[PDB]
Parts: C-alpha cells; structure tokens; sequence
C-alpha cells in the first residue's frame, strides 16, 4: 500500500476572486492542463477568469468543469490568489464554504492575520502560504512575490510614460534635438531591476541606487550608472535581504537624492526592509523641487511609502508633479500575472509531490538548507488544525557566503602577478642565449663547409615552414596533412640514389633502397589523389570554371626544360633542387584563401616531378637500372592511386596515419643501407663521424614514426581498444628505454667495427619500435589526433635527417616544411583545450587550470520536447546556428542536415555553422565532411569567428557535441577542462541539444548547459531525428 | 515637402508625435508584456504587432515597437516604404 | 560610385585569363630559374642563390608583421644593419 491518496478522487476548484478591484484568476487555461495531466479534476466558478481575458470556452475545453461558486469552495484542494474574505453578496466568510479537512493556496500572511488563522483552525484545513516561500536555488520556479514584482516593475515604467508629457527616447529629428529623460530608481530588488531594463530598453539615461554592492553590480551590468554616498556602511544584514540604516546615512542619502532630484525627470521608488515599514526618503520640499511635469511612482504605498506625500491608492498632481502610488500594479496586467501565477502554482504542485499517483507531501522538522523538505515546512502555515507557522533553524547553512565566485578566468589573471618584468626579461634573455650556445656548438662540432652550408639552408627553410603554415586557412588542415603526406614522399629521392645494379637488386644494401623506393612511391599518388578529391568538393556549384589543364604549361617548361638542358651537357640539379622546394612552399602557401587552392596542389605536383627529374637525371643509370627505378615508382603509385580513390572521406585519419609509418620504415631503410654502402670509406674521412650520427639518430625517428602510427591506425579503426592500457611502470620503462637509445650512441662510436655498428643500428630500430608501441597505447582512442600531429612532425625531420645525411638539399627544405607543419598543428590543438603535451602524452589528470578536488554539481531540472515543439521553434526562428560535433559524421546524418540547411536558406532565414576546433578525428574533418554534404564554405564559421554572436542568435542546434559546448570551462575552476575554450551556445535564445541520452562522451560528468531554463532535449539517434526533421520542413513548406 | 523645407514641416512631427503616442497607448491598455523574457519561471512569448502603412507616423510606431521588445510585421503599398521597414527591422 | 565602376573591370575579366596570366608568371619564374642553372659557374653560386631565395621569402614574411605604428623605426633598424657594407671593406 503506497501511502497517499491517489489524483482521481481528488479534485480541485478555481474561485472567482472577491477582492474590490482584483482582476487575477489562480489558474489559467494553458494551467488546467497540466493537473489533469496529471491527475485532478478542476472545477472552475462560471466567471473566474472574464476580468482576465480567459473566456470559460477555454476552460471547458482545456479540461475542466465549470460549475457555481458555492459548490467549488468545497472542493479538496482550492486554489485562489488571495486570502478567504468575508463574502458580501451573500452574508458568510468563505473558510466557512471550504471542505472540511481539504487544503487551501493562497496568499495569506500569516504574521499580520491572526483571526484568520482562528477561523481557519476551526475547519481543520491545511494552508500554503505562496509568500512564505523560501528563496532557495531550487525553488525559482514557485515564486509568486518576484513574479508580482516583475510586474509591477515593468508596469511602473509603462505607466510613468503615457503621463509624462515628452519622449523617453530622444532623436535627432530634422526639426531638432530632444535629449533623452532621466530615471532615478531606488531600491535594486526585482521590481528595481525590471523598471531598469524596460526604462533602458526604451532609450533612457538611468542612474539607479541601492545600498546591498550586489544591485549596483546589477545596475551596472544592465546597462544603468550606479550612484554612491560618501559613507561606508554594510547595507546587508542577515541575508540577501536589507536591514535598517543609521540616521546619518539615511541622512546622506537624502542629501544625494535632494542634490539628484532637481535634474531627473521620473524617478521609481522601490524601497521595502522586510520586519517594518517602509524607509521615508523624500521630504514634501524635496520633490517639489523638481521641474513642471514630472512623474513620480511609489511601489512601496502599501507597506507606508517612500515619500511623505502620497496618497496610497490614487492619483494626484501636486504642484505640477504626478504622484502614481497605485497599491495594485500586478492587477492592472491581470493576464501576465494570471499566467506567471498559474505557472508558479502549477511548479508548486509538481515539486511537493512528484510520485505518479500518491500525492503524499510530508511535513519534516530536521532538513538541510535547501532540500524540499525546507521548501515545505517554510511553505505549510497550518498543518491538519495547528498552527505550526514560525519555522525551525535549518542544518549547516551553505549561505553563499562566497558571492563573488571564483571565476576561471580571475585565476590567470591573478597568476600573471606572480611574473614579476625583472623574471619576464630574465626568461626572455635565457632562451636567446641558450639558442646561441646550441649555435656554437654546432659550430664547433662542424667537419667540414657542406654541414654548415645545410645547417644555414635548414634553419632558413625553418623560418619560411614557421611562417607559411600559420597562414594558411584554418578550413584546411585536413588538405594540409594529405598534401604533406604528398610532398614527404620525396623520401623516394633517397631511394633512388643507394639504388643500382640491373633488372634486379644485386647486394642486400640496393635492396633496401627498391623497397624504399616502392613504399614511398606510394604516399605521393596516395596523397595528390585524395588531396584533388578533398579540393573538388569545396568548389561551390555557382563558382566560375576553373581550367586547371593550363597549369601543365610551367611542368612542361620546367621538367621539360631540365631534359633539354640535360640533353645539351649541363648540370642543374642544384637549382632544380631549389626550383622544386620553392613550388613544395607555394603549395603550402597557396592553400591559404580557398580560391588558389587547387594552384597550391599544382605547384606541389610540379615540385615533386621535378625533384623526380632532377635526380634521376643526377644518376644517369644505364637503361636496365632505369627499368628497375621506373617499375618500382610506378607499381608504387599504381598502389597509392588504387588505395587513394576506393576510400570515405570519413576514413581519411587512418589513411593519414597509413602514409606516415610507408615514411618512417623508409628512413629506417635509408640510413641502414647507407651505414653499408659508406662503410670502407669511414677511415679515410673527417666527415665520418657526421654521417654515422645522423644515420643513427634517422634510424631512431622513423622507428617512432613507423610503429607508432601503427598503433594511432589501429586504434582508429577498431582493431585496438578505445582505452589507455597502462602499464605498471610507464615511467621507468620509457625512461630506460631513452636512455639506453641515448646511451647507445656511446659503442656505437669508439669502436669501429662493422658487426658492432648494424647491431647498434638494429638495436636502436628495436627500442625506437618497442618505445613507439609503450607511447601511443597509453594515450587513449580521444586524444589520438595529437599522435597523428606530433608523427606528423617526425616524418618531417626524418626527411631532414637524410638531408644531412645524402647532402641533399631538397630533402631540408622540404622537411623543415614538414616537421614544422606538424608542429604547428599539434601547438594549435594543444591550445584548443587547455592542456599541455606532457599532459596529453604522459597523461596527467585534467588540464593545466584544474585546482584542487569537489568540482561543482548541478543545479535544476532539464527540458525536454518532441519532434513537433522542435519544428515549430525552428519556424519561429530567423538567424539558426547549428554546432556539429563527430556524433553528427558518426552516425552519417550530415547529410540530411545539408538539405534542411538547403531549404531553411531559401524560406529568408540565415542558417550557419560554427566548428570548434577540436571536433573530429583530424584537424579540419567536420569542415570536410560539411563540404561533402553539399553546404558551400562561406557559412561554415570558426569558434572564434562566430563565439560573439551567440547573443544575436534566435536558435542554436547542438548535434553530436557535448564539451565544446560546455559552459564547466568558463565557471568552474575545479572542473576536468576547466578554462577550455568553448562554444557560447548558452549566451542565445533557445538551443536545442540532439543525443542518445543523458550521458557523457569522454569526461565532464554532467553537462551544466543542459539544466538551463533556455535548453530543450530532443533525445534520439541523430539520423533518425535529422532526417525526420528534414521530412517535416519539407512536407510543411511544399 | 522638399528637400530645403524638412526643418520647418509641422505635419511630419505631429504624425511623429502621434506614432509614438499610438505606441505608448497600445500598452497601458495591452494586458501583457512586449518583451518576453525566458526565466525559471515559464516561457512567455513576445507581443506581435502590425503596421498598416508607413509614412511618417507608420515608422516612428515600428521603431518604438521594436525597440520595446516586440516584433513588427507592417505593411504598406508603396516600394520604398517596404524596404524603411526592413531597415528598422520590420516584416 | 568609385567601386561600382571598378566592379566592371573587376567583372570583364574572364577567368580563362585570370589563370592563363597565373600560369604565365609561375612558367616565367620557373625559367628564369633554369636560365640561373645554366649560368652557374661553380657550385658556391647555386649555394648562395638558395639561402639567397630562402631569406626573401624570410624577409618577405617578417616585415608584414610588423606593426604599422612602427613603420619608421623599421626604416632606421634597416639603415643600422644595412651598415654591414664594412665587412665588404674589411
Ligand atoms: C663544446 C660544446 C658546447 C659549445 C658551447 C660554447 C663553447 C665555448 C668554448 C669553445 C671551446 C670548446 C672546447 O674547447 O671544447 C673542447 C672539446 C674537447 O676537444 P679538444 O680536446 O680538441 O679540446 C679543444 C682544444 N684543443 C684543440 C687546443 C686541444 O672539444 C670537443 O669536444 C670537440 C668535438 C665536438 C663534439 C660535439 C660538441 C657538442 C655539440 C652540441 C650540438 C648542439 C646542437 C643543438
Ligand atoms: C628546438 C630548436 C628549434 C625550435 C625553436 C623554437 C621555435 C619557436 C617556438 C617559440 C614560439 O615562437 O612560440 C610561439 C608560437 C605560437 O605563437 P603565438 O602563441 O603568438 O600564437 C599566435 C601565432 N601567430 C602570431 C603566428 C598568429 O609557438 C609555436 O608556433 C609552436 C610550434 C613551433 C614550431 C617550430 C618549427 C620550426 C623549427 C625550425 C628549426
Ligand atoms: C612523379 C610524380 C608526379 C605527380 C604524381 C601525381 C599523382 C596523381 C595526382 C592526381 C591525379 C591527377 C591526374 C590529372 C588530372 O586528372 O587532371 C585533371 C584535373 C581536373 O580536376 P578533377 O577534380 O576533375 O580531377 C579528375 C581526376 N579523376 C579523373 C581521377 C577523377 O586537374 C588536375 O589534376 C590539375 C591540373 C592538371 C595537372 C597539372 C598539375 C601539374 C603537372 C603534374 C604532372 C607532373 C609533371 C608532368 C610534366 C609533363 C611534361 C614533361
Ligand atoms: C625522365 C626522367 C629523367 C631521365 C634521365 C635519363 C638518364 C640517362 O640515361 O641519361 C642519358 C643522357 C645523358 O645525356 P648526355 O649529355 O650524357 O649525352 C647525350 C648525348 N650527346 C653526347 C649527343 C649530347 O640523357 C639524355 O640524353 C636525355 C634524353 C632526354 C632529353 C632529350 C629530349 C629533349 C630535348
Ligand atoms: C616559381 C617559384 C615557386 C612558386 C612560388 C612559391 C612562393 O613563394 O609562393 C609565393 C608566396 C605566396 O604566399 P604569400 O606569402 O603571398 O601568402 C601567404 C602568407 N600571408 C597570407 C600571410 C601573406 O609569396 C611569397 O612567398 C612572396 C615572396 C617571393 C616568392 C618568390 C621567391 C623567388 C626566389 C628566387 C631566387 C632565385
Ligand atoms: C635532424 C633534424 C631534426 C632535429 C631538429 C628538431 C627541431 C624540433 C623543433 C620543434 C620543437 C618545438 C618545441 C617548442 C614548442 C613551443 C613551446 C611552447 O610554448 O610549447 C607549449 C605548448 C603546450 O603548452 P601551453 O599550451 O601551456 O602553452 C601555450 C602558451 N599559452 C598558454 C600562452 C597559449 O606545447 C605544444 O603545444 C606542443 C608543440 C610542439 C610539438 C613538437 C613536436 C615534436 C618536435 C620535436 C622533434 C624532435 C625530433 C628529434
Ligand atoms: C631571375 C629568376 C627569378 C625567379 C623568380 C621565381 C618566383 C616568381 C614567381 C612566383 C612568385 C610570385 C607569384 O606568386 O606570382 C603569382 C601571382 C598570382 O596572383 P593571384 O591572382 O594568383 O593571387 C594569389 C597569389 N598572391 C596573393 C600571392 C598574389 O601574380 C603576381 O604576383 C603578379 C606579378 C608577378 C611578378 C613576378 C613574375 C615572375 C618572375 C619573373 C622573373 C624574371 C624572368
Ligand atoms: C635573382 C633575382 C630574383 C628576383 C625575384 C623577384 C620575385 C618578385 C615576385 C614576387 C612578388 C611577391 C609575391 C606576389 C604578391 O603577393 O605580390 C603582392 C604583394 C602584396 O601582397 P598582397 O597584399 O597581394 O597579399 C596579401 C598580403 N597581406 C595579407 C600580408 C597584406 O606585393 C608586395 O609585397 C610588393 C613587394 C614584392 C616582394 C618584394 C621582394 C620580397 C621577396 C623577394 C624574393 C626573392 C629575393
Ligand atoms: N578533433 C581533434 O583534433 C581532437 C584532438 C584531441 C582530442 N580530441 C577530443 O575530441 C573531443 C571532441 O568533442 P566533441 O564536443 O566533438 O564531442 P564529445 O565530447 O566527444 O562527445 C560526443 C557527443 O555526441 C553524442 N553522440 C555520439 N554519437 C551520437 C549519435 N550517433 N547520435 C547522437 N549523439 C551522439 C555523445 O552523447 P550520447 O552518447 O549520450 O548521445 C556525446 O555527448 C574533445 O572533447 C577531445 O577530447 C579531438
Ligand atoms: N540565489 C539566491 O539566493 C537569490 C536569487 C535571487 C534573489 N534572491 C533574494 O531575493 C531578493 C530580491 O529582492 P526583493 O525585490 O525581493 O526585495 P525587496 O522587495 O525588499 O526590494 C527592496 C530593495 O530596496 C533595497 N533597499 C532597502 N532599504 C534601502 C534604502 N534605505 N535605500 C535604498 N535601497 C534600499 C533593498 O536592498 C532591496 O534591493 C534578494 O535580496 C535576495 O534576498 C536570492
Ligand atoms: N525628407 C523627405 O524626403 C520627406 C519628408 C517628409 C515627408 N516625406 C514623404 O512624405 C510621405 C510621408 O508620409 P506621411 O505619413 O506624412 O503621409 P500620410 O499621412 O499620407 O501617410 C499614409 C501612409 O499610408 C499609406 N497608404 C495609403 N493607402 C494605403 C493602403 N490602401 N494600404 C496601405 N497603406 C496605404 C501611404 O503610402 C502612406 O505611407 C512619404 O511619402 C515620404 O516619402 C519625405
Ligand atoms: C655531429 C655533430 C652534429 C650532430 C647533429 C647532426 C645534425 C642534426 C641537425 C642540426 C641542426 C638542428
Ligand atoms: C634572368 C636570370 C638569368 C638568365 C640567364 C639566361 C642564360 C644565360 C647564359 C649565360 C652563359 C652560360
């Protein structure tokens, strides 16, 4: 047996209101459907709502059941606005009428009724006082006293204009200038800062004051100029509420208004201190002072007033200046109170009791500050006869003493104090001189003219890679890194000159470099092809024709004029090697405004053929070895053009992390087969010691490249698991293993043998292996772009490595282009969260702005809708921004939202995207994937393109994203990705959030966007819910 | 009403007059807001207001509509007036 | 207005020209490149057109970052270093 009694058997009643002048009904007709949704049965008197504008046809057809008056009073639970008075056309006090032992919702007040309360004793009735509500975070939606302040703050403001004789607004008309009216408002509360918004909304200039520092801070954020006495007194007393003021404040304070009140025009009184009257503020001289025609309001008229001349119900011109104090304002706009009540009645009922079917509502006396069980012993006056009004102490009072919170972005503020400028210049002056020592070492460890001229020519290359790669446009990373896959396939080049002998390899060192040469064939036409097919799918369907063919012109000029001047018996290959580096930078360099993209794939291809040429023409090999070197190129490519054309763009990570391991075997078989062929020439060198360290140290970063990349593929594909497996020691085990690959290094010199040297080379690709695999399974499937990245860096200073190594000059160049291409892109995704590289590597806990423990938990209800409240918010909606996460390209829905995009562009709306950073797999994917769907570039924003307009927003759709759009990072400083920056999706009107079910992706417990009272969830698949969202606008509109 | 003569026009500032007049009495006798704020209180909708023909009083009651905090769907048969409503903002 | 008759001239080129002229510059450059290869004396020469290319592209890039308020001292730091003339003379 349940304990309570079930909602059918019991109903409620709406009174008509009695009160002289009172217009409010307690439930509304959008009210009477929510109870009996929920359970009850409502009988509403025949003409309760006609004062209102709510005709009794929407009553009877909402769901009640319109009955007399004498009949609805006995009822189970009535529900009216204010407290049963004595009825006057038939003689009886209606706590007569009531249903003995039910239970009455009104105002009551009990601490100034006492008889009342007699006469409601005698009929053992149970009373909830709507006014002894406490004002906790859990109880903003029952709070009749802030809603009838709100009111009544809005309607001091429209009522002080249409009596004030000119304009609030204030133009320059052609007929001449009229400056603004001044407002004065007293008293911050609800009523103050409502009268401030609607005053400052309409072109005001409003100046207001109050004693408590939160409402000036209020008054200055809404936009008004807070005044201030010369006296520093704590206005606060107990709690949020005021107290009473010493004489010579109050003194000072009518020295600020007499001096302030011969300049304003209106001015809104609002002053009320809870326990007595009203503070008198103005003498009967000092608001005679002002000019011909001034309004004056007093919302205080009931509890005394705010000035010693007012009448407390009327109005009256006293000596040019019109005194409204008007004692009901809320019942001059009876259809926005009848509403706002009904819906904090409505929100009472659901919170004390929110079983299906008991209706319990059990009264406690022990209960922490701010649990239900304060709402309802604060709220409950009279308890089954009783009078039990005077409420307990609540339990340890949290209190909010705090006010100002922490916000996350005071803390590095507060932070940069501790960088003192004598600390700032000193950190400054250390890195140049380390920078300047590292150069002198290098220049003392120099053998010989070439090292320093490829010391100069990479540093320069360095500088021009630094500068090329921030220019490009933050809409094609993802063509950045294929296009980079492309160019480092010039590790071919390295191949082909250890590569000799005949048809077939002859000695185990040309061998090597046959499999080089095939393996690193394959990322150039890998590349190129699916760099051209990403690029096609950003042109635009109205953009002119583009006739790329013309741009065979400068190839067959420059590969062509090689040939011609190689026929002709010269030798260019040191300026074809700078002429193919210079169109690899303007292939970078052209991918930087989307409409020279596809020139910056041209120039890569012409740079390639001719470093292609150039060495090839370099070699001269007899026309068997040129059988071997062009089968082996084109078996290659033939692989990279049948695996590039075959693929989803949705699987291109993968493949990016397919063409770095082809890279960093490749390096390992260069500079093995070159420790081979340069073995008998070690003793007769200086330079010999060079060329075996850099072929040590290459060994070591494609062994990184290669084996890590084949962790980072097969953690994206699904061969691996999704989580960081964690070893037990994961830091003596890495550690060992750099030292022994860094302690290697040592028998490696000093002893000159050939079996000590490819042990020593083996040994090193070994460990460099072994240390790839311990370092990428214990990232975790999440922050695996960053190992794409930070590879992506490596395949391109292994390319610098055989630049130092086959003194070859294109190979600097370009990987100088590389590693610092990929460096740059790991730097700019190790921004987009807060985190640092040691902490997404070694895998620290949080970010770099996470405090200490107990992050903060959550506050309110959630919304949620269907697919019908969904679309009819999108129809009322004109500028929509949509924020994609990878749950939209997961679930393969991004192309119905194209089309919905397609068809609410074309009904007069403004519909855009915006991306965060570090949504997808890959730096630039959602861009990718929007531009395969069909939606054109130039509504497809960034975050920090399109974070500001979040205000001037009407809807915001939410799909597939959950911590980018996290509002944890902006207010919490103990939160997991506390100061990320983030998406303002919440700083809109509406915004609407499509997921599976409240859960979390990665981290970030619960979402605190989701509690807002501006976001609804429209729970779901996101295909599912896309594609019907796009069959209903298309049904709808046709 | 020519181009010199804009300083000295009494008609077009009593329709001015008479539009702002017309607005601030729409409320006073309009018993709900023209905001419409979202609080955790309950969603109340803004006002929706139309403009029969804008002149001189016509825009002078959709820029003191639209600037209240209600949306404005005028309407008037000359071509030029339409588009002085989308630049204050109007339908 | 001023760009509304610049829009005309802006419109009446073709973009069969606008690429012709773009492959026109790029094959003029890459010949000029070849006609400095074949020129080459020695190999100190073909050394010092590359970090000659490479630090115009440097200097290229380096001086649009700076800020337009310091265009002037910009002016004197490139008289100060261009008084590299006496390692010419020494
Ligand atoms: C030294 C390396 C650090 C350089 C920093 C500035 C040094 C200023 C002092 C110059 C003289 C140095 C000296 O005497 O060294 C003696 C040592 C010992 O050699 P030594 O026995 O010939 O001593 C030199 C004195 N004479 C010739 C008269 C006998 O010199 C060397 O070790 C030379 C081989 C260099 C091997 C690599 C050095 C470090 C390279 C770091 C690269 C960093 C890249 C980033
Ligand atoms: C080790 C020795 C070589 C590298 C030396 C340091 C390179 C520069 C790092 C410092 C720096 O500029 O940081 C700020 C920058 C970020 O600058 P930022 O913080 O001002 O970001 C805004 C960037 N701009 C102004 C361009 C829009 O850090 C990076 O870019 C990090 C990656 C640097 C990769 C360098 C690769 C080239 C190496 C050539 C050899
Ligand atoms: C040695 C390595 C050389 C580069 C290797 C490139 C691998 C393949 C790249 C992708 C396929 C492109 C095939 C061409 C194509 O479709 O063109 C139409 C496309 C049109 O775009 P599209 O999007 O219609 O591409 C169609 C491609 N399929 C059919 C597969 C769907 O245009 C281009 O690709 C760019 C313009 C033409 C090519 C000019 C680039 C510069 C020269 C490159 C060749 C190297 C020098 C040759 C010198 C000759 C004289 C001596
Ligand atoms: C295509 C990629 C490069 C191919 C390199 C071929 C290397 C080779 O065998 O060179 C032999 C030779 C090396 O030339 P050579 O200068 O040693 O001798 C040529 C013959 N006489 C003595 C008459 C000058 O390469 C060629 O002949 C190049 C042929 C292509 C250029 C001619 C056509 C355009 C004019
Ligand atoms: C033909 C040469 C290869 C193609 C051009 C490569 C290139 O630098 O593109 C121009 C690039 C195009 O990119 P960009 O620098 O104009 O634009 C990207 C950078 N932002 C957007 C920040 C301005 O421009 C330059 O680099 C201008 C410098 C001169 C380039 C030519 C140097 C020739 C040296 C010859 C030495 C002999
Ligand atoms: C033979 C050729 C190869 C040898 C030469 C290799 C040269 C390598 C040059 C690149 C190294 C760059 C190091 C400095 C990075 C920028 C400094 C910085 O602020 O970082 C903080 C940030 C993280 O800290 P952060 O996010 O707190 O700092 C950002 C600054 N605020 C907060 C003000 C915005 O580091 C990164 O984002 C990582 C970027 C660098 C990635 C490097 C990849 C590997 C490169 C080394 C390869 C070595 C091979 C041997
Ligand atoms: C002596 C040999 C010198 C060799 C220089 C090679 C590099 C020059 C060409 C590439 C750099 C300029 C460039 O990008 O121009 C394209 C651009 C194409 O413009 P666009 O319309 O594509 O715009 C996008 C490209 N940006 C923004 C970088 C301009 O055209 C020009 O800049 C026009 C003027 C070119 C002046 C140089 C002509 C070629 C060099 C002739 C050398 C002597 C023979
Ligand atoms: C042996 C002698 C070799 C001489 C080679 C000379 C090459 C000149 C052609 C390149 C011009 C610059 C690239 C094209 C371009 O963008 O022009 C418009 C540019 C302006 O660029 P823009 O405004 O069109 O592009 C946007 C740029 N931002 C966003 C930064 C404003 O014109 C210039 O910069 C004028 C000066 C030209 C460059 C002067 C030399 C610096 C590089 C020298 C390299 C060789 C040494
Ligand atoms: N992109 C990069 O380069 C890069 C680099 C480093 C790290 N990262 C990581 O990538 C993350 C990306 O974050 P994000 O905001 O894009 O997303 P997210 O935080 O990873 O979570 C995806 C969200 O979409 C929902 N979802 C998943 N599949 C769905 C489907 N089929 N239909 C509907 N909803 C679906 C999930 O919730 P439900 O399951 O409840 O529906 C979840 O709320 C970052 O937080 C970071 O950790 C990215
Ligand atoms: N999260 C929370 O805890 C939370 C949130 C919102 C509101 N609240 C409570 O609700 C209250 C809202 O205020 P209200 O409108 O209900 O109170 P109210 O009706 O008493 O407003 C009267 C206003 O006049 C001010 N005043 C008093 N004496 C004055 C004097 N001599 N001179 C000038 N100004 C004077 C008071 O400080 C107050 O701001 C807050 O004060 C707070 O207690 C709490
Ligand atoms: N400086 C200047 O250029 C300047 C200055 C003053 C006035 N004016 C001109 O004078 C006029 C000012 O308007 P006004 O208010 O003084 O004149 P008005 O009182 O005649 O305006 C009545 C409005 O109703 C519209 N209307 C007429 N019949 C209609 C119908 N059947 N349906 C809907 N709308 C209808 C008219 O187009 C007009 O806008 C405009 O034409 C304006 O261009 C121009
Ligand atoms: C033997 C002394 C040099 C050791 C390093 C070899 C070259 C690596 C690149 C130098 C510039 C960073
Ligand atoms: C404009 C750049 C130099 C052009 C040189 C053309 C060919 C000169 C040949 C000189 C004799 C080898």
């Amino acid at each position: 047996v349940k304990p309570g009694i079930p909602y059918k058997q019991l109903t409620v009643g709406v009174p008509k209101e009695i009160f002289q002048n009172e217009k409010r009904v307690a439930l509304s007709p959008a009210g009477v459907q929510a109870l009996v949704k929920q359970g009850f049965n409502v009988v509403v008197e025949s003409g309760a709502g006609e004062a209102s504008k709510f005709s009794d046809d929407h009553y009877r057809a909402a769901g009640a059941q319109i009955q007399g008056a004498k009949e609805v009073l006995a009822s189970d639970l009535v529900v009216k606005v204010r407290a049963p008075m004595l009825n006057p056309t038939l003689g009886i006090h209606e706590a007569d009428l009531l249903k003995t032992s039910g239970t009455l919702i009104s105002f009551i007040y009990p601490a100034q009724n006492p008889d009342l309360l007699n006469k409601l004793s005698k009929r053992n009735t149970t009373v909830l006082a709507m006014d002894q509500v406490p004002r906790v975070t859990i109880a903003q939606g029952y709070d009749a006293l802030s809603s009838m302040a709100n009111i009544a703050g809005y309607k001091a403001v429209v009522l002080a204009a249409n009596h004030f004789g000119r304009f609030f607004t204030g133009q320059i008309t052609a007929a001449g200038k009229v400056p603004p009216a001044k407002i004065l408002i007293v008293g911050g509360g609800v009523a103050g800062l409502a009268s401030a918004g609607a005053a400052k909304s309409m072109g005001a200039i409003v100046r207001g004051f109050d004693t408590r520092a939160a409402a000036l801070e209020q008054f200055k954020s809404l936009g008004a100029e807070p005044l201030e006495v010369d006296l520093k007194e704590s206005g606060e007393g107990q709690g949020g509420y005021a107290k009473e003021m010493s004489k010579e404040f109050i003194e000072a304070e009518m020295k600020l208004f007499a001096q302030q009140c011969k300049e304003v025009d209106i001015l809104i009184s609002t002053a009320l201190i809870p326990g007595k009257k009203a503070p008198i503020l103005f003498n009967k001289e000092m608001i005679e002072s002002m000019k011909e025609g001034s309004v004056v309001v007093d919302l205080a008229a009931e509890a005394g007033g705010n000035f010693e001349t007012t009448k407390p119900g009327e109005l009256y011109v006293h000596k040019g200046i019109t005194h409204i104090g008007y004692t009901d304002l809320p019942s001059r706009m009876a259809t926005q109170a009848s509403t706002l009540y009904s819906n904090n009645i409505t929100k009472l009922l659901k919170a004390i009791s929110p079983d299906k079917d008991n209706f319990y509502f059990e009264v406690k006396d022990d209960f922490d500050f701010g649990t239900m069980g304060h709402v309802i012993r604060g709220t409950v006056v009279m308890k089954d006869g009783q009078v039990i009004f005077p409420a307990p102490t609540p339990k340890n009072i949290p209190q909010g003493a705090p006010v100002k919170q922490k916000t996350v972005a005071e803390l590095e503020a507060e932070k940069a104090a501790t960088i003192t400028p004598f600390r700032k210049t000193m950190t400054s002056a250390s890195v140049y001189t380390a920078g300047l020592t590292g150069i002198l070492g290098l220049g003392i460890a120099a053998p010989n003219l070439a090292f320093s001229q490829m010391v100069t020519t990479f540093g320069l290359a360095g500088i021009v890679g630094y500068h090329t790669v921030w220019g490009v446009t933050p809409a094609l990373h993802s063509p950045l890194m294929s296009v980079t896959n492309a160019i480092s396939g010039l590790t071919a080049v390295g191949g082909l000159v250890l590569m000799g002998g005949h048809l077939y390899p002859s000695t185990t060192s040309q061998g090597l470099a046959a499999l080089a040469t095939f393996i690193s064939s394959v990322n150039i036409a890998g590349g190129f092809l699916v760099t051209q097919r990403m690029l096609d799918m950003f042109k635009r369907p109205t953009d002119p024709p583009e006739y790329n063919y013309l741009y065979l012109l400068p190839a067959g000029t420059f590969v062509g004029g090689y040939l011609a001047s190689l026929y002709s018996g010269y030798n260019i290959e040191q300026i074809m090697y700078l002429g193919s580096g210079l169109c690899c930078v303007g292939a970078l360099a052209g991918l930087s405004t989307q409409g020279t993209a596809r020139l910056g794939n041209a120039l890569g291809m012409i740079g390639v053929a001719g470093g292609l040429a150039a060495t090839l023409g370099g070699l001269k090999p007899c026309p068997e070895l040129l059988a071997q070197m062009s089968g082996a190129m084109a078996l290659g490519g033939t692989i990279g053009l049948t695996i590039a054309k075959r693929i989803q763009i949705s699987d291109l990570p993968q493949l990016v992390a397919a063409f770095h391991s082809l890279v960093g075997l490749a390096a390992v078989l260069t500079c093995i087969a070159e420790y081979i062929i340069e073995y008998p020439h070690f003793a007769t060198d200086a330079a010999a010691n060079l060329t075996k360290i850099v072929a040590y140290l290459g060994t070591y970063i494609g062994g990184v490249t290669f084996s890590g990349s084949l962790v980072a593929y097969g953690k994206l594909q699904g061969i691996l698991k999704s989580a960081p497996l964690l070893l037990p020691g994961r830091h003596l085990l890495n550690a060992g293993l750099l030292a022994a690959s860094v302690g290697g290094i040592i028998p490696f010199m000093m002893d000159p043998s050939f079996t000590t040297g490819i042990t020593c080379l083996g040994s090193v690709s070994a460990l460099s292996a072994v240390m790839g695999v311990t370092l990428t399974a214990a990232i975790g499937g999440a922050d695996m772009p960053v190992v794409i990245t930070v590879l992506n860096s490596y395949s391109g200073w292994a390319l610098c490595a055989e630049g130092f190594l086959l003194n070859n000059n294109l190979l600097t160049i370009v990987g100088a282009l590389i590693g610092s291409s990929g460096a740059i892109l790991s730097y700019i995704m190790c921004v987009a969260m807060n985190r640092s590289l040691a902490n997404v590597i070694l895998g620290g806990y949080g970010t770099t702005s996470t405090a200490g423990g107990k992050p903060m938990e959550i506050s309110g209800t959630h919304t949620e809708i269907n697919l019908d409240n969904a679309i009819d918010m999108i129809r009322e909606a004109n500028s929509i921004i949509i924020t994609p996460g990878y749950g939209l390209c997961a679930a393969k829905a991004q192309y119905p939202i194209a089309d919905l995009v397609k068809m609410l562009s074309e009904q007069g709306k403004k519909v855009r995207f915006g991306i965060h950073p570090v949504a997808g797999r890959m730096p630039g994917q959602l861009n990718v994937l929007l531009a395969e769907a069909g939606v054109p570039y130039d509504i497809v924003l960034e975050m920090d393109e399109i974070n500001h307009d979040f205000p001037d927003t009407d809807l915001v759709l939410v799909i597939g994203a959950n911590d980018t759009v996290n509002s944890a990072a902006q207010e919490d400083p103990n939160s997991i990705i506390a100061g990320m920056p983030v998406l303002e999706v919440w700083k809109s009107k509406q915004v609407i959030v499509m997921k599976r079910s409240l859960g979390v992706g990665y981290a970030a417990v619960d979402n605190p966007i989701f509690y807002k009272p501006n976001t609804a969830m429209l729970l779901g698949d996101a295909k599912k819910t896309c594609d019907a969202l796009q069959a209903k606008v298309r049904e709808s509109y046709q």
